[PDB]
């Protein structure tokens, strides 16, 4: 132990600490961005609505929302709420089948609207 201080010492002698000075700089979603659109194994399209570790399972895990009623999610996974979308548009898929959508894969884009309001006066 620090022996060399005394006058002020706190009390901080938990039997558990795997990680709280030093976290280790791990991530594979760093390139992809919240808000765009993703292909999931190179043949579900969709979009990026959540990228990150999970507490149902370990790992990165992408909350990609397809367009049509493909998924079996909507958001929330065992209650934890993750974006918003259909009853099972958005499916929760591993970082390694995250890829960007080919420029030639939209022919007609116009969905996703739920946020419309309009207080002042315009």
């Amino acid at each position: 132990g620090s022996s060399g201080s005394s006058g002020v010492e706190h009390e901080q002698q938990v039997t558990e600490s795997p990680s709280l000075a030093s976290v280790p700089t791990a991530d594979e979603l760093f390139d992809f961005h919240i808000g765009d659109r993703v292909l999931i194994g190179n043949v579900q399209p969709g979009i990026l609505r959540f990228k990150g570790e999970t507490s149902f399972a370990k790992g990165f895990w992408a909350g990609v929302e397809l367009d049509k009623p493909e998924g079996n999610n909507n958001g929330t996974y065992d209650g934890i709420a993750y974006f918003e979308c259909k009853e099972k548009h958005g499916i929760f898929a591993p970082p390694q089948k995250i890829s960007h959508i080919p420029e030639n894969f939209d022919d007609y884009v116009d969905i996703n609207e739920d946020e419309d309001s309009g207080p002042s006066s315009g």
